[PDB]
């Protein structure tokens, strides 16, 4: 949808649009 | 934009609708 941030569980970090 | 899918570029997965 509309929005971004990432965010890291652990040593990945992954990336939305939520 | 409309539509759906993620990917992953060694350890980070991303997510976008393009």
């Amino acid at each position: 949808r509309g929005g971004r941030l990432c965010y890291c569980r652990r040593r990945f970090c992954v990336c939305v649009g939520r």
